[PDB]
Parts: structure tokens; sequence; C-alpha cells
């Protein structure tokens, strides 16, 4: 019940989809990590990766310049290690010295940086989508969160990496995309709406979902 | 590798030996080891993975147990059975779902500033709502599996050890230093070196944490 099934399924949609509607993007998907690559990264960060994340890495070791997730790049294992260490330095500096918030409330620690937030996606401008290994009291271990430079408010966008990948795969299959050969961007088809930043889409979806679940105790 | 497993084993030797030579009755409250499947079942129930030093401790004693119409090993505070750990964790998980003066941490940002967290596993109890336990969800300047105080009267949480091993060992060092009074009789803390007064062990741990933070 870890989201491994979802990860494998999703990568199929995404592998098939890219090869059909954007080969240039397909070609940036790297070879699988070896178990040793993963072990070495776990040793370096002193962390245990969630099953669905390891499953994802054993399919593609990130991307080798045009973001797969509507412009946002899937990070290589080496990039994940390096960036985690970069966030860990930032955290150290803050510990030896705007208001940070969470949606849902108390799901994510109200802090700028945490050693246990492992970035998997980057916008190459300081913001990420990653796996949270130190949830707030109303969060879940290995929930998927947004965090980074411009994320004073953190959002939980998925229950695991599998559900995140699959919901991205569902967006592609639903036709919620525009090509700008060109760059992949998001548009909501059913509504015939404008191009939107995928972060804003994820944020609104999180916010909507939270609001519709509030009534149930 | 450096999980503190060694420390746990070493500590339990001193504590087994000490109790036996000084307070037989207390030593008799130390339960038989926990079996591996007992643990597995507890890990399944809480959907959590115990740290090595904690598992190591449980595979030496499954907490304490008495039949007096009890008697905390940690200067009055009782080492919890696995069954008690499971039950109490689920009780704190209920509290967390239902959810307070200002919640705080020493060191700052080591422990989440919250009343209750599902990943705080109680190992010791004062039987009045307060605990020592293992923190499986540290703040950004904390360490995974650090030992913390939390519960009814701990609006401020204290990190008292880097792992369960170091905690047990520092308790063993207190015994061997002679920092104790028996009131057979109940075990209480006193700092022998400075001929100090009898004090609550929580207060001792709190001051030590506070001093350690200031010197760092």
């Amino acid at each position: 019940n870890d989201g491994v099934s979802e990860t494998l399924l999703a990568w199929r949609h995404i592998d098939f989809w890219t090869s059909e509607h954007n080969p240039d993007l397909n070609a940036t998907l790297s070879d699988p990590c070896t178990q040793n690559d993963i072990t070495h990264a776990e040793e370096d960060l002193e962390v245990s990766f969630p099953n669905p994340v390891k499953a994802s890495f054993k399919i593609h070791d990130g991307q080798e310049t045009s973001g797969l997730f509507y412009g946002f790049q899937l990070m290589t294992l080496d990039q994940v290690v390096a960036m985690t260490q970069a966030w860990r330095n930032v955290a150290k500096n803050l510990n030896k010295r705007p208001d940070q918030k969470s949606i849902p409330p108390n799901a994510v620690q109200p802090v700028y940086a945490h050693p246990a937030w492992i970035p998997l996606i980057t916008d190459n401008a300081g913001n990420h989508i990653g796996v949270d290994l130190a949830p707030g009291p109303n969060g879940k271990y290995a929930q998927i969160i947004t965090f980074g430079r411009d994320f004073d408010t953190k959002f939980v966008i998925a229950e695991n990496w599998g559900e995140f990948l699959l919901s991205f795969a569902n967006d592609l299959e639903a036709g919620n995309w525009y090509l700008v050969d060109g760059e992949l961007v998001f548009r909501d088809k059913k509504s015939n709406g404008p191009i939107q930043d995928y972060f804003e889409v994820l944020k609104r979806r999180t916010w909507i979902k939270y609001q519709l679940e509030r009534p149930h105790r």
C-alpha cells in the first residue's frame, strides 16, 4: 500500500506518452539507477528512501534540460544528493541564528528548510517537489510536498510519490497540455482555459481537496 | 552502525548488576526479554519502525512489572512494557487527531513545537501524563531517534539524549557515581558530589539539557 504500483503504472503512461507526442522529452529520461547507486545515496544522506521513490529511480535516474513536469525537471540521484546537502547547509545556518505555514494545517513542519525533505523535482529557480520524511502531526510519512525559495506556505500535493506521478500521468492522458519539438505546459482542456504554471495548479488542487474534506470528521 | 546499540547493551549490564547488588526488589521488576515477533507485531500495529537501540533494549527487558497493592526504575519513573508503549502511543495519536499554552523546544527547533505527535514513541512514564521517549519526526535542528521529554506538563520539550543508548548509559553513570538515595525503598536522585538535595529526575534532565545547549 506504498504507492509502488502507481509509480510503475505512471511511468508507463509517461514513457508511452512522451515517445508519441514529444520524443525530444522522451530522450532526456535517463537509464535506471542501480541498487548500489541508491544504497550509496542512502548512506550519504543517512536516509531511507520510500519504496515508490526507489521504484521510480530504478526506472529513470532523472533527466539529462527541458522539464518533464510542465517545465519542472526530474532530478538525477546525484542532483537529489547535492540539493539535499544544500538545503541541509541552509538549515544549519538558520539554526545558528516570513511566516512559514502548511496546507493542510499541521501536515508539514512550519519551517523554511528541513534535513528530511528530499527534493525530487526542481524548477531550477530554488523551488521543489519532494518527499517529506518528517511530517507535522497531521501529515503522513513520505507525503509529497512543495517547498523551497518561494514556498513560505508548504502544500501536501499527494499521499505518496506514486499518487503524484499517476496524477501527472492522468493530466497528460486527459489532454491537459500545450506544446510551445517545443516546451510542455499545462492547460485545462475540459474548460478551454489559459496556460497555467503547474505549481499554481497543484496548489489550487490541494486547497480544493482540503476544503471538500473538511466537513467529514 | 553507530546507532547506539553498543551503549544500550553496556548500560543494561551496569543497571542489571547495580540493581541486583543494591535493590533486589527493583531488579525483580525487570521483565524477560521481548521476542522478535512481539516487536514485529508492535511495529505492524503502529506502522512504525523502532530504532535499533530501542529494539536492543526491548530484547533485554520488556519494561517493568510488580504485584504490590509499580516502583519506577528511573528514579521513580517506570520503564513501559511493549503493550504499554503500543497502547499509550495510540492514546497520544487520538489526542493529536482531536487537536495548549505555547509549545517550545530546547534546543530551539530540535523538537516539533506541538503538544502531541504520532511519531513520538513513549518508553518511560511517570503515570501522570508525562513521558520520556524516542522522536521519529525531529524538528530541523533535531536528530532522528533523539530522546525527548513530552506529555501533559511539557509545553517545552527537551532533547535529553542523542539516542536511547546514550540515555540508558547516562542513567547508569548516575547510579555508579552514587547519585541516589533509597527511601528495599524507593529510588530518588541526589547529586552526591555537591551533597545536593533530593530532586525530581525530570528537573535534573531539564537542567542538564539547558546547560549543554548553552555550552554548545
